[PDB]
């Protein structure tokens, strides 16, 4: 029904949700993963946008180790007031609790983290930030979008999952607060979400992974009969000089390992250990500039070869979104 790990979770976050308080993953309910498996989280700070009970602020705690942060961001005390709750246990984990937690919990709306109560949080202060099944629920998507860009540090990345759509909602079903409420509502047409994020600083999103979503429940199917609802798995970088489209100027890139045999950066690409693989300057920028810099050589700018086609999908590559969407779940 839209709010439920609409994928597996992956491996490495088994072992640990094992270890999270049970009272967090009851309650709980976002389409898939929102975190890196990467191995690409140590000492970073996170910040969650909705993070209700903190299933991902606890995670995400873990992963990034003893020495970097989380910052859970919600509106409601009720939510909030759970996730507080198991701050001291989840420092177990780290060895010596009630003490060495880095998680915190701030109160304000997403679309403004400057006001977040206990303190706000300023410009360039987050590497990742991250939300599951949340965003979907602005009213101001582009007000929260640069809201994000003014807040990640350049190099940062906002890497979340939410529920998006086949095509524009009716102005009817905009409306309807049950279709809302079960995360539905307010989800974006795919090229709309592109179109947005863009225009708030954003101009290359690549896609993790997309899950098929299904309404059952007919009440609400009938507002939105041929719709087709994903859940997608989406990162976009803050970098400066990223363009719109995935220009090819001859650099390779190659991974050094430091996190495992492989490092797969998006559906796209996959660089395994020592063993250069061609990128479009986008791809180039993303890896240098980013916290990816340190597991990684990359060539240099040459001549300009037009769009980039050194990929085996780079039809796929170049398709707008929708299709990207459609081609992988098939
Ligand atoms: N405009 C807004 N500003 C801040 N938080 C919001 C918001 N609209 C919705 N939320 C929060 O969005 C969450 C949706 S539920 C998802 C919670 C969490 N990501 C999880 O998977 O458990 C709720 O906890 C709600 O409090
Ligand atoms: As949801």
């Amino acid at each position: 029904s839209a709010c439920k790990l609409a994928a597996a979770v992956p491996e490495s976050h088994r072992k640990i949700l094992a270890d999270i308080a049970d009272e967090v993953l009851e309650k709980f309910y976002g389409c898939g993963s929102t975190l890196p498996a990467d191995g690409s989280l140590e000492g970073a700070t996170v910040l969650d946008l909705g993070c209700g009970t903190g299933r991902d602020v606890y995670l995400a705690s873990k992963l990034v180790g003893e020495h970097g942060k989380v910052i859970g961001v919600d509106m409601l005390d009720n939510q909030l007031e759970v996730a507080r709750k198991y701050v001291e246990y989840h420092a177990e984990k780290f060895f010596g609790s009630p003490s060495r937690s880095n998680v915190r919990f701030l109160k304000g709306f997403i679309e403004n983290l400057a006001t977040a109560e206990p303190e706000g949080v300023p410009d360039s202060s987050v590497d990742i930030v991250i939300s599951n099944c949340v965003c979907n629920l602005s009213t101001n998507k582009l007000a929260l979008f640069k809201e994000i860009h003014r807040v990640l540090r350049d190099g940062g990345e906002l890497y979340f999952s939410d529920v998006y759509a086949d095509r524009r909602l009716s102005e009817a079903a905009q409306q309807d607060p049950i279709l809302y409420g079960e995360c539905l509502g307010g989800a974006l047409y795919l090229e709309d979400f592109r179109r947005l994020v863009a225009e708030a600083g954003f101009r290359d999103v690549r896609l993790v992974s997309v899950g098929p979503v299904d309404v059952s429940d007919p009440q609400l199917r009938k507002l939105v009969p041929d719709v087709q609802f994903y859940s997608c798995t989406f990162r976009c970088f803050k970098v400066a000089t990223l363009e719109a489209t995935r220009e090819d100027y001859g650099q390779s890139a190659t991974y050094l390992g430091g996190i495992g045999e492989e490092f797969k950066l998006d559906r796209f690409f996959t660089f395994p250990r020592e063993k250069p693989v061609r990128v479009d300057r986008n791809t180039a920028e993303i890896i240098r500039h980013s916290r990816l810099h340190q597991w990684f050589s990359v060539s240099a700018e040459q001549q300009h070869m037009g769009l980039f086609k050194a990929n085996d999908s780079y039809a796929l590559l170049h398709a707008p979104l929708s299709m990207q969407v459609e081609q992988l779940v098939s």
